[PDB]
Parts: C-alpha cells; structure tokens; sequence
C-alpha cells in the first residue's frame, strides 16, 4: 500500500548476473596478413608505395590474423566514394548500417536466447549499443521488431557511444536488472565498419590506424537478478560494482566526428600511456573495498584498442602473460569490434575455463575485472565474480 | 557475501525529483509572424498556396512563441540550410555539438542551485538529446562544463526522439534507487538547428514540424532517500515506469539523419494511435494501484501536437482542466521534443505553489506523465505528488 512497500516488491533482490553469452560475425572476412594488398588496391591507392609500407607495418604489429567485414570487395566497386579518403558518402553509409546493425544483432541474440532457453516474452528490457549509425526509431526499435519480442519490452538506445560501450552496457543493465523483480534484459553491442571504413592518406596516420584495427561483429547478452534453476537459467559471471571516469590529461586523446564523409576517427595523445598511468587508481577504488590488491589474482578482460593498451598495461601492473590471454585470442581472430570485444572476451574466458577444466568460468579464480576504454579518455570499471564450474 | 554488498550497495526508497530547472536560447519568434518571415527567409514567397497551408499550421497548432537558436542573421550566411534540402549536415552538426551542451549547461546551473547541494555529490549524468551526435558526447561536454567529478557514471542518450523525457525518467529511476547515496543530474537539451529546412510542397508532414518544433533544454536532479537535514525536498516521487509500442503504428514517424540533415517523415495517424490505445497504458500503471478515474489524476503529456492533446481528451472523457500545464507550455515554448515534460513537471509544481492547492500535483496525489515519439513509442510514468 504504501510507497516503500510497493518499491520493494518491485526490486530484484540479489546481484545482476550474466545468465547468456551469444555472438556474430559477418561472414565475409580479411586475412590481416592479406590485407594491405588488398586494401590498397580497392582504394586505388597502389601509387602510395611509402604510406603503403607503413600500414603493411600497422597491420604486422596489431596482432591481428582476422577481421570480418560487412563490406564486400565487390561492394565497394559500385561505391568509389566509400573508397576515397573524404567523399561525401554519409548517405550511403546509413543505408547499409540502419539495416545491418540490427541484422547482425538479432544474429547474436537468438543463439544468447537459445543458450538461455527461455521464451523471449520473458525478456523485459533491451539495451542497443552501436557506434555504427543512427536512425529513429532506432536499433532498438528494429531488433525488437526482427525477434517478435514484447512491444511492451523496456528499451534503451545507446547510440555513438563508442570503444568503452561494452562496459556501459554491463552497467545499464546491472541497474535494470538489480531494480527490477523478474527483470530479464537482452543486452546486444553490434558494429559494423561501413560508417569508418575509407581510403588512405599520409597526412593522416591515425584515420590509417584505424582501418588496420576495427572489424565487424555482435553480442548479446542476457542479464538478469534471482536466477531460476528449476527452469534452466545459471549465471556465467555475477556483476558487483561497475564505474566510470575520465583519465586526467586526456583532453581530445580520441575524438569521432560524424560528418558528410562519414564517421571520422582522431588521435591526438599517447592512449596507452594514458590507460597504462592510470589505471591503478580504477583498480584500487574498485577492489580496496574487497581487500583485494593483487592483481594478478583477478581474472582479466580488457578492451583491446590495440596491442599497445595491452603490453603497456602488462609491463605497469606485472601482469603474468597468461592474463591477456582471452583478450589477446578474441583481438587475434576478430579485430577490435568496438563494444562488442569485452562482450566476446567474455565469452572466450567461459569457454575455455570449461574446456580447460578448471575449478570456475573466470579461469579457476573468483573475482575479475572488465574494462572499457574509449573517448574521453574514459575508462568503464566493471567487477566480476565467476561461476563455479 | 554477495547478497550482503548488494543490499548495502543499493538505495532504500522510491526516486525522487529533488529539482528542476530549465532554460531556452534568448533569440525566439512568436507564431503569428512566423509564416511570413519563414517563407521569405526560405525564398518561398512565390509558393503562395503552399504558404497558405503553412499559415494554417501555424494558427492551428496553439504555439504563441518559440525559442529557436537560429537566427535571421546566421541564416541569411547560410542559404543551404534554408534550402529544403541541400547538404548541410556538417553545419549542423558545427552548430549543435556546441551548442546543446551549453544549453544543458543553463539549465542544469539551475537546477544544481534549487538543489542546494555541492556538485560534488553529484554521482550520475543522463544527457538526452535529438539534435547532433558526438564522440565524446554532449555528456562528457557537460560533465567539463560543471566541473563534475571526473567519475561520474555517464549515460549518453542520443537521437532519442520525442518521447525521451519519459525515457530519461526511467532511466534516473533505476539509477537512483539501485545506488545508495546517488544523485542523478538529468539533461534534456534540443535545438532544432538539425531539423529547420525549407518548404517542400509534396512533404507537408516535414512543413508540419517547421510549425511545431522548438528549442530549449530541461534540468533534474533525481535521487532517493532524500536528507531534510541538509534540505532535499522531493517535488514528484516517481512508482513506476514502462515503455511500449503501439500497434499497427510501424512507421508513423520516421526520423532519418542525412546529409541534408535530420529529416522527419509521417504516415498513418498519430493522434488516433495514441487516443485509441492509451488506456491500456493506463490500465497496466494504475490496476495494480485500484485507480480507475482518470480524472483523478494529475496530467503531464508530451505536447507533440495540439491534436494528440485533444484526442486523448476526447477519447478519455477528461476535463479541460487536466491538460493546462501540458497545453500552457505547448503555448508558451512550442514542441521541445525531449525536454517538454519536464518543463510541464516544472510549469506543474510551480503553479500549485503559486495557487497554495495542497500538492504540488495540482492537489491531486497519483498522476502521470506520458511521451509519445517514434515507434510509436509511449512512456508512461507514474508519479506520486508531494504536499506543500
């Protein structure tokens, strides 16, 4: 009857957990070892024999093997636009990523909603996050439609969010799930390069980084408080804290412009030394509290921006090499698929700790750690108990 | 144990809105002449039945005034924004990515000030709009503006559309009270910068919101477990929150963003999908709490539209009376999208004041608040009053 009795009927009563983890790719893909030939050539740009060297130089130390693309080799033959460096192309653009997006989520979420074998009635809320396009209604709207979900389904649409997304998303939907009795949120990342993807210039090397980095894929995730065992769900991993913040000094380290030419990338400070400097200060806030200070005592997820994040974050902390090994894996086969990477890393550490056979689904250890790292400089801290196995 | 961090982790009661404070560009037109000073600044003179319709819009959509960034001068500099559709994405963009957060920033200077409170204890920033896109977003921007703590938790809410203030509320609640000690400031800024264009005498659902749309930005501050002993008063408490989409509604309102900027297209009937569906939205918030009366409750509704307003009106017997605060800012302010609902719940609590009725919901102690936006999407919002 009265207020407060009616909020706490309404709330979850235990920790947020991730009760299913199901990803997509396109299936066109690039070998990386392959792809400044090719890259090169589909932009006319052979003529460029030095800049040419520096990216077969750039794709050499990503670590990347393999990077699926939506965009097609004989796509973008019927678009030089998209080919050139700055040609108005935005329309075009959109149009691929309005439908493409949604497409390549509702991939992810039926084999996450197949793992978690539910019905889809009982999905209650639906977080959308992409970096690749924007449309209204949005993404939401569109992958709500392609999988028959509820229309009475609770919707959030996280547009332009960028690489530490796949954090916030952990975050949105551990507070929808905690607040909320029953709640069960389908979480999905999905991106897809066509908004970013464009020729070369050497005037311009960090716009070249990024067309040796980033790669298409989804994930989708559902989350939920109160697991019912009688029906099928178990929690993956159990989310206890997540945070936010801005490194300081960071001013303008990443910047994304959407423009008529597209989605426009810039680099303008040392981002791995920015992370690698400060990245104590997110652990320690994150983990005093738990009486926990050894960090190689924690199972790892980071987003991996690139190889330089990684090392440097290794080299500062005194990491055992062992701990990047699920996010080294999912960067080697994927690329940096933006919010979707910590999603898959996730993935890849369940996957392997059951194949492994080890003791829990974060590497035979208790608690973790995920992080996002994106414009800003901002830093998503996510804490993570496994599951035993 | 996890149990044990979790329960001392999360806030105990319902969230509250503990201020509101909002602000628009100082540059406004009234209605009346707008007609006239739209079609000569789009050199559409010649389209004379074509201004005709538009006068009619105009007259018919009960707007008096509406704050618009843009103004005579900068668009006299810039004919392709004028034009009906030349590319101008890049100026808009130029313009708003600045000027939405600045907006933002007006308003909630005024809301942290009704608040009372250091800045500091500001744990969360909601920043909602439909006029631009960036990375970083209008959130990090505003977050630099204040002088927030650089830890915020952050949540960027971009080309949301018309029904987000519903959605920023929703947001805030879970926010608010799945976190001991939160303090949400909440942002809804708009500037049409994104979406003027001239007139197109085959596209009369994109003329429509040429009469419609305006600017202005809306600021709150939402927390649970409110402390008298520092002086937090919540103005609404909010019980409930729910989305939907209205069926056989695919495509009454789509908003796509091209090079030519943001552009708005309309099928089907909007204020009929919203008439003849909003009372199983009533149904679902109020059945579980036994309230059946309409008309007993409080009103805030996304002023799309005069015609919405009047059709649910219609549709649900409600008295003149129960749609005033919502039709006075439509009047006084034009469609603001996102940020019009929360200048309701502001025009809402302060007339009560004002009047010395004994709530700041008009007397009344349930009410509701709707958005309406593309989908069609509704927002229902259940709010309780607090006494004065």
């Amino acid at each position: 009857s009265s207020l407060d009795e009616i909020r706490q009927a309404q709330r979850a009563d235990g920790p947020a957990g991730i009760l299913a983890i199901g990803t997509a790719n396109p299936e066109n893909h690039v070998l990386q070892a392959e792809y400044p030939d090719y890259y090169f050539r589909i932009t006319n740009s052979e003529h460029m024999t030095d800049l040419k060297e520096k990216f077969k130089r750039m794709c050499d130390k990503s670590t990347i093997r393999k990077r699926h693309m939506h965009l097609t080799e004989e796509f973008l033959k019927e678009n030089p636009h998209m080919c050139a460096y700055m040609a108005p192309s935005l329309d075009t653009r959109q149009d691929i990523v309005v439908v493409e997006v949604p497409k390549l989520g509702k991939e992810a979420a039926v084999k996450a909603i197949k793992e978690w074998g539910q019905p889809k009635s009982k999905i209650t809320h639906v977080v959308f996050c992409t970096t690749s396009g924007v449309d209204m209604p949005g993404a939401d709207y569109q992958l709500t439609k392609l999988l028959g979900l509820r229309p009475s389904v609770k919707r959030l649409m996280m547009y332009q969010q960028g690489c530490f997304a796949g954090g916030t998303v952990l975050r949105i939907a551990k507070d929808l799930a905690e607040n909320n009795r029953g709640a069960r949120v389908l979480v999905v990342c999905s991106e897809i390069t066509a908004v970013t993807f464009r020729g070369p210039s050497d005037t311009h090397l960090d716009s070249l980084v990024g067309q040796a980095l980033f790669s298409d894929g989804a994930a989708a995730l559902i989350v939920g408080s109160d697991p019912d065992t009688s029906v099928g769900e178990k929690p993956i991993f159990e989310m206890v804290s997540a945070a936010q913040t801005i490194l300081p000094d960071s001013d303008g380290a990443i910047d994304g412009h959407l423009r008529e030419v597209g989605l426009t990338f810039h680099l303008l400070k040392d981002v791995p030394g920015l992370i690698s400097k400060n990245i104590v200060k997110s652990l320690d806030e994150a983990f005093k509290p738990l009486g926990i200070s050894d960090w190689n005592s924690l199972f790892w997820i980071a987003h991996p921006g690139g190889p330089a994040i990684l090392d440097q974050v290794e080299i500062k902390l005194g990491l055992k090499e062992e701990k990047m090994r699920a996010t080294r894996h999912v960067l080697s086969e994927y690329g940096n698929m933006s919010s979707a990477c910590v999603l898959f890393i996730l993935d890849e550490m369940r996957r392997k700790s059951a194949k492994d056979g080890v003791a829990t689904t974060g590497e035979g250890l208790e608690w973790g750690v995920l992080f996002g790292f994106g414009p800003g400089l901002t830093v998503e801290t996510v804490v993570l108990h496994s599951v035993p196995l």
